[PDB]
């Protein structure tokens, strides 16, 4: 209960490049390794967050999540923190697209919206446009905005929570593309970002309930452990 004034910041972090992402296919529960380049953006990532201490590290259960965070906390040099996985931290289920090429998925989602283009999609909000790939999808896999957002708001707040009840500080919290988009959507639409980069850094301070979006697919730590 004396949590009222603790400050709580979230390194909110997409993981590394990996093969799907690399070949332009849909990642959302599935998942696959950093290729070559994904580590060594992932490994600058870490020595630009060297002077960020962190009191906790949590990413989802996706491989790609944690070979993200253990590269992170090795070259931010707190190799022996603790990992923390959480399965309510993962990315959109594709549902059926899980796989597809991403091409493939937008025609189908395109489809449902009725559109001419993918592209008029880009004018939908992040809401309608998840709702559509679960529209899109017939076996009614893939989550709809109700239920990702939901999840990835409950756990954003346990984490945020606990880490208040523990002082306050800052939590590396390594994560996944439409997630973010989608946590800024719900804690500060005037910021969203679709297609924050592999290994940005979304930073949200937390304070007696009270969510503030600093910056949204920084890329500025990666520059810094590339100089």
């Amino acid at each position: 209960r004396e949590t009222d004034s603790n400050v709580v910041t979230l390194y909110v972090t997409r993981h590394g490049k990996t093969i799907l992402n690399t070949n332009h296919r849909a990642q959302g529960w599935a998942d696959s390794p950093l290729v070559e380049k994904g580590v060594e953006v992932a490994t600058n990532l870490g020595t630009g967050l060297k002077d960020i201490h962190f009191m906790n590290a949590y990413s989802s259960d996706s491989g790609r999540a944690i070979e993200t965070a253990n590269l992170v906390l090795k070259y931010s040099e707190q190799s022996k923190l603790k990992l923390e996985q959480r399965k309510k931290l993962r990315e959109l289920n594709f549902g059926i697209f899980e796989g597809e090429k991403l091409d493939n998925m937008w025609d189908a989602v395109g489809k449902a919206a009725g559109v001419t283009s993918p592209e008029e999609l880009l004018k939908f909000s992040i809401q309608e446009v998840i709702d559509l790939i679960r529209a899109a999808d017939p076996t009614k896999q893939a989550e709809d905005w109700e239920l990702f957002s939901t999840r990835i708001k409950a756990e954003i707040d346990k984490i945020s929570e606990e880490a208040a009840k523990d002082g306050g500080g800052n939590v590396l919290v390594v994560v996944h593309g439409l997630l973010i988009t989608t946590l800024i959507e719900m804690l500060d639409s005037s910021k969203t970002k679709l297609g924050v980069e592999n290994a940005s850094v979304t930073k949200i301070v937390y304070q007696d309930g009270i969510y503030t979006v600093e910056s949204v697919g920084d890329m500025s730590y990666v520059a810094k452990g590339k100089e």
